């Protein structure tokens, strides 16, 4: 397991997220099938150009996956996944810059859920969850955990668990007072509301 510093652009965006008052949480569902439904995108174009890519998978879908004994919600996809170089360096250099606009908009009065259009939608996680495991799996690289329960720090490791084929898988591990997004009724809700036209099927497991 190596343990990685989050960019100080990146802490502090969570810190802020974590702290700030804010009722409308729910907005992070849609953040976080965005990434999938991009991820998605990505896969399916490549694989206009090299079917071969699609061998580790043709379906190209969405699971939303809530389990209340363990009090986590999964969002798993078949997109094109994450590289370590990704995980570790590639996607925070990027997040960056997102980050600092993002904070700015919001010392100009934007507000939480206008996040997304920053770029750096993933991180709404932590307005439900106190910890997130992503679990990945790119085409020509291994599988990976990436885990952080924020406080500056993150951890990659090489996952042994159920090998994935290829795609993502984002488990929320929520605070106690979140348990509302265990719930299907809420669940397919948000989804109705937020990622009504999101162009792959998002299936909805239940209990
Ligand atoms: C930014 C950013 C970040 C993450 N994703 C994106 C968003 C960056 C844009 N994007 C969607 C991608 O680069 C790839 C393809 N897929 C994903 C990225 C992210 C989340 C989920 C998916 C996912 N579900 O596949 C996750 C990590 C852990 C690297 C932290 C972070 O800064």
């Amino acid at each position: 397991v190596e343990t990685f510093a989050f960019q100080a652009e990146i802490a502090q965006l969570m810190s802020l997220i974590i702290n700030t008052f804010y009722s409308n949480k729910e907005i992070f569902l849609r953040e976080l099938i965005s990434n999938s439904s991009d991820a998605l995108d990505k896969i399916r174009y490549e694989s206009l150009t090299d079917p071969s890519k699609l061998d580790s998978g043709k379906e190209l879908h969405i699971n939303l996956i809530p389990n209340k004994q363990d009090r986590t919600l999964t969002i798993v996809d078949t997109g094109i996944g994450m590289t370590k170089a990704d995980l570790i360096n590639n996607l925070g250099t990027i997040a960056k810059s997102g980050t600092k606009a993002f904070m700015e908009a919001l010392q100009a009065g934007a507000d939480i859920s206008m996040i997304g259009q920053f770029g750096v939608g993933f991180y709404s996680a932590y307005l439900v969850a106190e910890k997130v495991t992503v679990i990945t799996k790119h085409n020509d690289d291994e599988q990976y955990a990436w885990e952080s329960s924020a406080g500056g720090s993150f951890t990659v490791r090489t996952d042994t668990g159920e090998p994935m084929g290829r795609g993502t898988k984002v488990i929320l591990h929520l605070k106690e007072d979140q348990t509302e997004y265990l719930e299907e009724r809420r669940i397919k809700e948000i989804v109705k509301k937020h990622s009504q036209f999101i162009g792959y099927p998002i299936t909805l497991f239940v209990e």
